[PDB]
């Protein structure tokens, strides 16, 4: 931290939207569902890209890469920011990233969303893992940057305050729903006061699993959606059932953004809990979430990270990466 910190980097080149042509339809959420300017029903089905700043380092961090994603159908690119990279390259260097990689979705037609990529507990600043450290000042620094910074393209349309919250069973402490909503109430002031447009994307707990808590307890703004990602091994059969229990029925009351679903077989690469599958699930979620209206992003269009969408840099699917293809470019365009 030179002045490449949250707390000392200097003023920041603002964002030259000379770079971009296109101006995608405004989103809104309005009850139960998001719409367009024309009220029209707008359902999200994406990927999420690696960090860019793994992008970056692997080469291919280029239009190309973009241009596939695009070529899948995919009407939504997530960007997993993790604060350890955001300090790696520092905020003018991220900004960079960020920025080249919003102008080359936005010129394909493709929505963003900002999805700060943490995990555990905010509040108490335990973290899963060295790579999710954060603070409460460096998030809302963050907030303030981002939603400053891409004001008025509506491609990036989404902000998710906090990738996955948990406590892992007492391990990262101690926080109650209240606390973060709070915490959550805040980030999205910080948001729509730089930023009227904005979409916030709001999770809950056991890893941005459970909806039960904020369902009882909602956060207090405008342009809100809720988060979960049920992996294939959050819970067990009945699988419709039990989504519908845990996260499902929030659909009926706010849109639910399903910002990180996957799997893979046992045998695959980095295969661990809970992305373990015979490949049944695929299909089961895909067919779930399109009875309930509920917009969804694929876990990791990348050929390193678990699981992977695509088997090598030549991009040729895995299972998970044929089936949300085949959803994509059926139901997207």
């Amino acid at each position: 931290q030179n002045t490449s910190g949250w707390w000392n980097a200097g003023d920041v080149p603002a964002f030259d939207k000379r770079q971009l042509s296109r101006q995608l339809p405004l989103i809104r959420v309005d009850g139960n569902r998001f719409v367009d300017e024309q009220g029209n029903v707008q359902i999200f089905r994406g990927v999420s890209i690696s960090d860019p700043n793994k992008l970056a380092k692997d080469q291919h961090f280029n239009k190309k890469h973009f241009d596939v994603i695009r070529s899948w159908g995919t009407n939504v690119v997530r960007i997993p920011v993790h604060p350890s990279a955001w300090r790696e390259r520092g905020v003018k260097g991220y900004l960079e990233l960020l920025d080249q990689a919003i102008t080359w979705n936005n010129e394909l037609g493709m929505y963003t969303i900002i999805d700060w990529h943490s995990m555990g507990n905010l509040k108490s600043e335990m973290f899963q893992n060295s790579m999710y450290h954060t603070s409460k000042g460096e998030t809302f620094d963050f907030w303030r940057r981002v939603s400053e910074r891409y004001n008025g393209i509506n491609s990036v349309a989404f902000y998710e305050i906090f990738n996955e919250p948990t406590v892992f069973s007492g391990r990262l402490g101690i926080v109650s729903w209240a606390e973060w909503k709070a915490i959550n109430e805040e980030a999205i002031t910080i948001i729509q006061a730089h930023n009227p447009n904005a979409i916030s994307l709001v999770a809950g707990f056991n890893w941005a699993y459970d909806l039960r808590e904020a369902a009882a307890n909602p956060i207090e703004r405008n342009n809100v959606a809720y988060v979960s990602h049920p992996y294939p091994q959050k819970v067990g059969a009945p699988y419709q059932a039990n989504w519908e229990r845990d996260f499902g029925f929030m659909a009926d009351k706010y849109p639910v953004f399903a910002t990180e679903i996957g799997y893979q077989l046992a045998s695959d690469k980095g295969a661990h809990i809970p992305v373990i599958d015979d490949g049944s699930y695929g299909p089961r979620i895909t067919d779930y979430f399109a009875k309930k209206g509920i917009s969804w992003v694929a876990w990791v269009f990348d050929p390193d990270w678990s699981p992977q969408m695509i088997k090598s840099w030549d991009y040729e699917p895995t299972m998970q990466g044929e089936h949300f293809r085949k959803v994509m470019l059926k139901e997207n365009k």
